[PDB]
């Protein structure tokens, strides 16, 4: 009968021994938070942005589900981490949210586990998570059910011909960044139909090197041949700004009036975010279809 106590690997290659079901799981991350609204985990707790706000993309539904917000990225607070008395910490690996240096003090508090999402997708992410806390049949039903939801999105969609490109556009004078093949933006967008035009690796401007986007000059801007350009982190009014850059003047997404913005929380995917851009896809380009596809942040509450 047994599955309980178990061990969950951390991905930093420690273990953390797990004695039994948590229920009481406090995040000192405000990124994994989004997977562990995911995969219905029970979080009573979260810490936040630097900001001291949840992500957009879920903020509401944790709000909803009466998630504590806790402290803002970089001051992480150990008392009141004692006094949410969880049973279950969960840490990130990499980032400005990573309380990773604090897992000694956080262990005398209760089990706590390391995870990293720079490295992988949310989906990945989501069945660690499902192992962490017994709820691997929720984990892959959640991943599953968004899977055949691209799919039928996938079959109603009319794309624009040719190509896409993802774009996280700054401007003249900044570095700039186009989405790599294995980003998880590029994998989603394939996934609905889109065919993508991927940026050269010789385009690498500086040291600092990410999963989901090559960081460029902006000159290379320029050299971008897709039919379409898809803009991260912009609404379809900030693009405007991409459409009027007389530098920019001859690119064919441009050319074609084919620029549209992935939305304001589109840097980074999860179940979430990804479904705001799977909606914006539908409305844009499924017609009368879109409607009865789009999905809402959640139902049957």
């Amino acid at each position: 009968q047994n599955v309980w106590p178990r061990t969950f690997q951390n991905a930093d290659g420690s273990i953390t021994t797990i004695p039994s079901q948590p229920k009481r799981i406090l995040s000192t991350a405000v990124t994994v938070t989004g997977t562990l609204l995911a995969i219905d985990a029970p979080v009573i707790a979260s810490a936040a942005t630097t900001q001291s706000t949840f992500f957009e993309q879920w903020r509401k539904l944790a709000e909803l589900r009466q998630v504590k917000k806790l402290w803002p990225a970089g001051s992480v607070d150990l008392e009141s981490v004692y006094v949410e008395q969880p049973d279950l910490i969960v840490v990130s690996m990499i980032g400005a949210d990573s309380a990773r240096d604090q897992i000694p003090l956080l262990q005398a508090i209760a089990p706590t586990i390391l995870v990293d999402y720079s490295d992988q997708t949310w989906q990945s992410l989501a069945q660690q998570l499902g192992l962490a806390t017994g709820l691997e049949e929720q984990a892959e039903r959640t991943i599953h059910n968004f899977e055949q939801w691209t799919k039928q999105v996938r079959d109603v969609l009319d794309l624009p011909k040719g190509r896409a490109n993802i774009v996280s556009y700054h401007g003249p004078g900044v570095v700039n960044a186009v989405a790599k093949a294995q980003s998880a933006h590029a994998q989603l967008l394939q996934s609905v139909g889109v065919v993508l035009e991927e940026p050269d690796p010789a385009w690498q401007a500086g040291s600092i090197v990410h999963r989901d986007f090559l960081r460029i000059h902006y000159e290379h801007l320029t050299q971008l041949q897709a039919e379409t350009t898809f803009l991260i982190t912009m609404t379809d009014q900030q693009a405007q700004a991409f459409l009027h850059d007389p530098i920019l003047k001859n690119l064919p997404s441009i050319q074609r009036k084919q620029v549209y913005g992935l939305g304001e929380n589109s840097f980074r995917i999860d179940l979430f975010s990804a479904r705001e851009i799977i909606n914006s896809l539908l409305r844009r380009f499924a017609g009368e279809q879109a409607q009865s596809l789009v999905m809402p942040l959640e139902h049957h509450h």
